């Protein structure tokens, strides 16, 4: 396999949120077969960001997912040619983000070219007031649609004053070559900011992701 | 400790509904094991048979008291008895068919009683609901979170279709206790709902659910 | 025509909002070809209602629409047999209402049998806190889909103390016989509560609705 | 006033739809007090576009709106400083587009700096199969929220075959200086492609927009 037990990551995100332009560079490494990874992210244009950094973090690669052998791994199969994915993120106060990420590979390093856009966030809402603490861990539902793989996940930001702020993710993952498509399944995630400075100019970010079927037995 | 929710509980319910303008009534009787998160219902269409739409759109409306809760997650549902609770749900399908439901859940003795209203609007006539092209719901993971002193649960649901592929529905439920109960932290309920048996028109259906609550299985690094 | 210049209206709404059951009866009259009507509405079960009465009022009949001769009138064509319609009302704080109304006629009177449900309204939102003043006038977009007529409208409640609370309506209107189907067109509305008592047990309700094409010409190529 | 009876237009849009990157330049002119304008658009990168051009056209300036004297004109008031706007475009098959446009002025010319993104369009749907004929004329609902102006409009594309494909627009318009805010009102639109070459590399585009209150009298 061209996907090595350890893979490096280099990325560039260009984005606009609430009319504010920014650029973030990232580099890191992970263990694709263990489903873990760490990124160091640096804001290079647009500092200090005026919005909650958490809206960006799930856009900073399902190749980093532990797949059991009885679930087809759409993502690792797509390399070396790679894949791109598209996502809409619809927040409960009708802020909407979109993102597109093109994922390529050279040697033992993935490269991501990322676009991120955010519109219609209310000025006193938790994104523009930076009142989020973290995403909760989540379970993404993965299902084939029209020859590509979709993943939908109900996401929730824990808020500074207590309670949660909900966002619905709809992602489409698109291999650049023909691969075997998987059966319906789940990817459980936990994404965490491990360290940040005061304005989130420098952020260290970790994700754990593991695929599974339901382990509830079927009675029919 | 001793609970009014016994290891086995019976169920009696009545659903009154309208889908695509078609009125119907369904009666159900069954039993389950609330602490094991399992249950079986026998359902009979008593008015409006045969139904002209996919029976699967109804099945998650036929009680989170039937959920296996680990000791370290507050069980919102079992705490609320005997007084009970009601819940409200919207079910938004990807072709903009929309269903709503309200269910009032009470208890007498060893039996739960549900009084259910179900409505569905704007299902496309050639879509999988009105063409009865669904096979089952997939198993699911519902996200539970407190808001305004009550419990919300949201779940991304998918119907497997005849011929392949899935038809998606977004569920938003609010669960509302009739008495004060200890509120849980954010958590998950994994479900698998299954029709075990049905006659040709689904006038008689046997329905099973397994539901288990959990936190994430993944450790935290931070 | 079986639709006379003045028609009477009788209706019954049975509903549940936020778990609260209620029943409302209505009686009134209007002028179908002028697009105007008045209803007198009385809560007979569930009083006093604990939610904003405005969420109900557009559910209390597009036969009352002034249709120009060059737009097919889906609604008047379907009588005497009548029609039913189905609606979802998605509010911006994710309260959702559904309604189904079956509309029949006997003699000079329309009859509506209505079901109304509302779920997941936030307890401190403007519906459960009765902070609405009125619906703004609106423009509904009408289009045929799969042999029946859809109408979608962006609606807005003006709030006490200012600003608006938005709701997206999606309605399907279903004739009980074959009728000539219209081209894409618009229905402009203004619905108004003319009078109510303290708890809205007794409400007097008016609607004006007029169909049209766009007022803007198409540019020659 | 700095808004002359005829104003020129220059714009650049950079975008990504379905993972396809493109750039479009435009130039034109219009009559802001008549609510009319014409643009000639030229695809400079990413030609030919693989998706229906109609998804772009409403992103190619409410300063071109006929405002009666009794409705405050949010858009003309904000010049010369200008404004930016943000929009989400949610299609009924859950394709979603976002756009952000920054509108500035120099002399008798408007300048637009536009970003457009489109995600999750079905591969055999009418956008990616280029089955759209036009937008229908529309009525946008304009209402103040949190000190800025929102406009929401139910849009419909007429399709090859004669049915319609629906999209819901939510726009926030954001002045760069304090302006008199309008009461709730309507903007009626008709946008039309007047001429195009085979692949829509070159498009001539017209919009007519007119603000009004409801014509219907109030009985209360």
């Amino acid at each position: 396999s061209v996907i090595k037990p350890e893979m490096k990551i280099k990325l560039c995100m260009r984005g606009t949120v609430n009319g504010h332009n920014f650029v973030i560079e990232g580099e890191g490494k992970g263990n694709p077969y263990e489903g873990t990874q760490i990124l160091d992210l640096n804001v290079t244009e647009g500092a200090p960001l005026p919005f909650a950094y958490d809206i960006l973090t799930t856009v900073f690669n399902r190749a980093f997912t532990k797949y059991p052998a009885d679930i087809q791994d759409y993502f690792k199969q797509t390399f070396p040619e790679g894949y791109h994915w598209e996502r809409s993120m619809t927040y409960e106060d009708q802020g909407i983000c979109t993102a597109t990420s093109n994922i390529s590979m050279r040697g033992d390093c993935f490269f991501y070219d990322i676009r991120f856009d955010g519109v219609n966030f209310p000025p006193n809402g938790p994104v523009m007031q930076k009142k989020t603490l973290k995403w909760e861990p989540s379970t993404e539902k993965m299902y084939v649609r029209d020859g590509v793989l979709k993943g939908d996940v109900n996401m929730a930001l824990l808020l500074e004053g207590g309670g949660h702020y909900r966002c619905d993710f709809k992602t489409t993952y698109k291999a650049k070559k023909d691969v075997r498509l998987p059966d319906y399944h789940f990817v459980d995630h936990r994404i965490e900011i491990l360290k940040h400075d005061k304005d989130y100019n420098k952020v260290k970010l970790y994700e754990n992701a593991v695929a599974r079927y339901s382990m509830l037995p079927s009675q029919a």
